């Protein structure tokens, strides 16, 4: 029993973290085979942050201008190139701890683990979601850029995020591992800000099912609703629309508990219209939307990774 | 910016997890040098759970009756012995990924990371606290026993918990790595239940400081209090007494923010007497007590591990 915000084991990713230094700036890079991937803004200086001309800054740097360290060992850079908002530093040594891996671009509403790193060394791991507004609610300080997010399936690490920027509310923006930003954001010090976020409805439902599996059932009512009527209430409270694909994705949790998704929706509608009145669900006084259905099943069935 | 329930990188511990099978039961063990440590109840059967006679069950088992698997490779057991509530299985191979490590018995109020495992393979990592009532609010299913909790300092893994039991409210009980239970609990299927818990006050204060560092300041009032007056309010709301040692442990966070601990206490007293009135602190509608001062400083300063 119990339910925690659970991260993936980080070991496969830890063996890939290195330090990249270019002049003043040090941040983190990801060493896979003989390539280190890092944020291109490692080549910037404090002045040229308003509008960096990345091609112009880069043509002034040669291989030796990138200092790349894997713990105590220096990795010699023998090539470099820019792809979108990342640098690929070809090094003379293939990483012997490269895991089986894929680069994936995740969808809003999906979750992943972040291995927060400073100077190439890991600080901690936590779980996050790609918000509908293409930000993530992370925990990141100066020097954290190049830290990655990832999922593990079986034996394969799927890298989906690299950290670049912090936006005004203290939320975070970054790229996939091809260097394309999630959302409208760019690596410039400008006025950009996050769009208005929404609450990931299918995930809230998943978490209500998680509550039920753990014996926390007080919020279940005797009513049902239609999908259309549910979605009218959801819009009012700034919840995403629930689609039939969402309903079907929730099928396994509905089956385990014997609670039809639309019945669960009627209970969610009541929680949104009436509040929780001092009560908690899985130790929380708010509805939680950063567990996906798959996350709930993994945790409540004991799924492991090779 | 930002603040998350952050776990330690798990890689050093992942390389120590193995599977132990004895007849019907499979659970997890911790492979350090040429010793595998696991819960002694691996030698039990479904009937003899009310009152196992562990010495009698064990004398009927020889080395070959313990099947120990490190991923795909079988580890031959060449000795076995019982220490308190754990078995130590001497194996013919020293683990080549043994990290620098220590066995520590933590204090109530302290936090650690759990690497939840099934069949020797990791499922996820999350952060927990040793509750004042010597339980932990974990997430554990059948087969999770032998999963460990730990802290990382510099390059040294300090193992502090191994998982054995689930108590009636869905909370968890286990031992240190010498096989002594935390709390009054034992490895028997009996009526045992957890004492009444309390809220870890110094930790709540640490987390309020974490809020302030991140710009979430609305709960700070203009008042102060004495330590004795604060502790009268704390008792009423089932909070532990705050000691002068606690006050001094909070010194670094008080210094960074410029908020005297007793001033912060006056703000906490107001939150306990008046509630939050629909507001949140660091995204939470409840006060959080599973961050220690040290956890807050690590996260808000970027501490890394070798
Ligand atoms: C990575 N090391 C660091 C991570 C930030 C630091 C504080 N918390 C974080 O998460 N990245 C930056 O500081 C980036 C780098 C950069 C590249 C090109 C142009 C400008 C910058 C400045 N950075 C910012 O994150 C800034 N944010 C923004 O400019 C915006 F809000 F996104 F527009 C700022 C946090 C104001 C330094
Ligand atoms: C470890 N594999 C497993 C972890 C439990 C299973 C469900 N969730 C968990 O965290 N451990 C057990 O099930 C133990 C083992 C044991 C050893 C000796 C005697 C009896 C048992 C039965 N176990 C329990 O956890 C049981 N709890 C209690 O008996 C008590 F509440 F602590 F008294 C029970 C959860 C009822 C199976
Ligand atoms: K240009
Ligand atoms: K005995």
């Amino acid at each position: 029993s119990g339910f925690r915000k659970m991260a993936f084991p980080s070991g496969k990713v830890e063996g890939c973290m290195v330090q990249v230094t270019c002049g003043t700036t040090t941040l983190n890079g990801l060493w896979l085979d003989d390539v280190v991937y890092c944020p291109r803004h490692v080549i910037c200086t404090s002045e040229d942050m308003l509008n960096p001309n990345y091609e112009d800054l880069l043509i002034r740097k040669s291989n030796h201008n990138f200092l790349v360290q894997a713990g105590n060992v220096q990795l010699r850079v023998i090539g470099h190139s820019m792809q979108n908002c990342v640098l690929k530093l070809k090094v003379d040594t293939a990483n012997p701890k490269t895991p089986k891996y894929k680069f994936v671009r995740i969808q809003p509403g999906q979750t992943f683990s972040v291995l927060a790193c400073y100077n190439g060394s890991p600080s901690g791991v936590y779980q996050c979601a790609m918000r509908p507004n293409f930000t993530i609610k992370g925990s990141f300080l100066n020097g954290s850029c190049g830290s990655v997010g990832f999922n593990i399936d079986y034996d394969c690490v799927s890298f989906c995020y690299m950290h670049h920027m912090e936006l005004p509310t203290g939320v975070h923006a970054g790229t996939d591992l091809e260097g394309n930003f999630y959302g409208p954001f760019i690596d410039r010090q400008t006025a950009q800000a996050a769009g208005t976020d929404t609450t990931i409805t299918v995930n809230v439902l998943a978490w209500l099912y998680a509550a039920v599996i753990n014996g926390d059932r007080w919020f279940l009512n005797r009513f049902t609703t239609t999908l259309n009527d549910f979605n009218l209430v959801a819009m009012k409270y700034n919840y995403e629309p629930l689609t039939q694909d969402h309903v079907d994705i929730l099928g396994p949790l509905s089956a385990q508990t014997g609670i039809a998704v639309l019945d669960m929706c009627a209970s969610l509608k009541e929680l949104l219209q009436n509040g929780m009145n001092g009560r908690t669900i899985l130790g929380s006084a708010l509805l939680e939307d950063e567990f996906t259905p798959f996350d709930v099943v993994r945790q409540c069935s004991g799924v492991t990774f090779q």
